């Protein structure tokens, strides 16, 4: 019996809707190719309830989802199962804009319907790039895109995976952008610090293969988003430290690759024994910011 | 396991995606101690604005709305009526007609398309209808109601209610009676004379010698299910309701039967009464072995005291 207990009723909405829409998707053959109208294409689904089902719903609200066909296919795309999706964002209210799925697996962001314009700007190519890179990418995974009315208001949600474990603990943040920006000693009196470059000069050793790799994809990623006048992304950037984790069972530094698809561990001949998390956010929003970017990460490995 | 909701129009399409809708949702709704009085005048209330999406077999714009679910639920489970079980008779495949006499594909339920006045009807007698099914623990000859919706396709409103079948899902009904035990010529017209099943009368049954032999212990439960449904309904201001009979012919039954294993090469008179619920055998010693079907159907210088008490007599008279 799925409740739709949570926080904000918006959250209430957003879990029914991905229930109610992933439900209804199971009933929609998976086809042999996406078409072009799958691209402009959308569910909208409005409820009005008297007197019933009160509790935990409002009475009364609109759902909407984009392009459903497309984004089941990036969910396959990306080697998500539909009915996993669904029980990460239903099976208990996601949590504390920016969200995260009870299980930590997804990231839930409120957007703007510039940014819904813009996916729907880049969508096909960015689904044709999918296709193409067989889903390796450091690029953000579109999950799934989705207006919510409640109370007449609207708001605009769009989900990701999310680039850290989902598990393991993270205990430095790193925004890279590639011009001067640090943190503030407003934001650094906060528990998990978001430090940018010129903080990360002042104060990561993969190896020389998963470099070989890393640098492989994340070229062509920015090459992509060039030539899409796409620029203002930055690298997000995780670390976790497992000797200060230790202080039936998983253990230190271990982790499931298809899971926390952007964890890599540490070399062997390396100081402290850390697993990173690594991969392009923020695209919503060109070359010179491609290169100037590109070669401020392939400088932070070795 | 992909539930097309494949359907000759797209009105039972909406049907199919709404009955699943529903019940689905309602899952998702634990089930209460006790009815609550805003039950009764509840609702569920969806619009679908597809664009460009999902448009195989419904129609990108719908609605779908549910009268008094909670309360309807309930019925269900007062009828012995699984809502898994109601659902797939909805849903698996399309139901069949006879818009807007349907059955379901499997012949457990029936869909009647009804008025705006019909639904308003309900609703006045809900309440009642309802304490009724439970003083009498879901033993009446009164139709068993097991939802009651609206669907919007086209701009069009249709109004529809499922009940339980009178028949059997299985057993065939080779003759039928709508009997209202009135004064006037009730018999059936010369085009219904000539239809495959004809739908006879009061006068046709009379005219005929028909009477139905039960045997004693079937004869009494039904007179007083018969007794007391027809004294709620004459309470409840109705008129004009009749008793819908259905007999089966067991023997023409192992014949026919036994013709279509014959050309396919190129119990027997039994059934469930978990499920076929207004059935009785035919008395022991009787002429015929033959299975009976018996409901009341149809409550949506005569007055309705008058019409219960007279209704009864005939009834109470059609069989020995
Ligand atoms: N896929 C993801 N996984 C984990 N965290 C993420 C993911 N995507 C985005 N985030 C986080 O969400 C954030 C949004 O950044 P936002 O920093 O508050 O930038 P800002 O410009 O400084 N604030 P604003 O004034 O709203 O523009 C960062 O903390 C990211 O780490
Ligand atoms: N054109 C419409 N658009 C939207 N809703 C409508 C429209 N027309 C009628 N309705 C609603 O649909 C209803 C269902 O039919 P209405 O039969 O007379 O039920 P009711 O008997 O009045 N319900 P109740 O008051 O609980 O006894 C109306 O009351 C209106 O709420
Ligand atoms: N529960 C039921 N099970 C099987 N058949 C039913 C049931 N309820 C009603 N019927 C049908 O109802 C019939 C006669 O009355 P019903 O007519 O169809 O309403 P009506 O259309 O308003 N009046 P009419 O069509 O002229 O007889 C029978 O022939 C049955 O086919």
């Amino acid at each position: 019996v799925k409740l739709f207990r949570a926080s904000e009723p918006i959250l209430s909405v957003l879990m029914w809707g991905v229930n109610h829409t992933i439900n209804e998707l199971s009933n929609v053959p998976v086809p042999v190719m996406l078409m072009p109208d799958d691209f402009k294409a959308y569910s909208k689904i409005k409820v009005d309830n008297h007197l019933f089902n009160k509790e935990n719903l409002p009475s009364r609200f609109k759902f909407k989802e984009y392009c459903p066909m497309v984004f089941r296919n990036l969910r396959e795309r990306f080697g998500i199962d539909d009915q996993d999706y669904q029980n990460s964002v239903t099976r208990s209210a996601p949590i504390n804009r920016f969200l995260t799925t009870y299980d930590r697996r997804f990231v839930i962001k409120t957007v703007s319907s510039e940014d819904v314009a813009e996916m729907h700007n880049i969508l096909k190519k960015y689904h044709q790039f999918i296709v193409e890179c067989h889903g390796n990418t450091l690029l953000p995974q579109f999950l799934g895109m989705y207006r919510l009315t409640v109370d007449g208001v609207e708001t605009y949600m769009v989900v990701t995976r999310n680039v850290f474990s989902h598990r393991l603990t993270v205990h430095r943040k790193y925004d890279l952008k590639g011009v001067a920006r640090e943190a503030s000693d407003k934001e650094k009196a906060k528990d998990l610090p978001t430090f940018k470059d010129n903080d990360f000069l002042n104060e990561l050793h993969v190896g020389e293969e998963s470099k070989k790799n890393f640098l492989e994809k994340l070229k062509r990623d920015v090459e992509f988003l060039a030539q899409l006048k796409i620029m203002d992304y930055s690298l997000l950037v995780g670390i976790h430290d497992v000797d200060r984790a230790e202080q039936r069972f998983f253990g230190p530094g271990e982790f499931d690759p298809s899971v926390d698809v952007y964890a890599m561990k540490s070399h062997e001949s390396s100081p402290k024994k850390e697993v990173y998390f690594m991969a392009i956010i923020d695209i919503l929003t060109p070359e010179q910011y491609s290169k100037r970017f590109n070669e401020f990460m392939s400088n932070i490995l070795t």
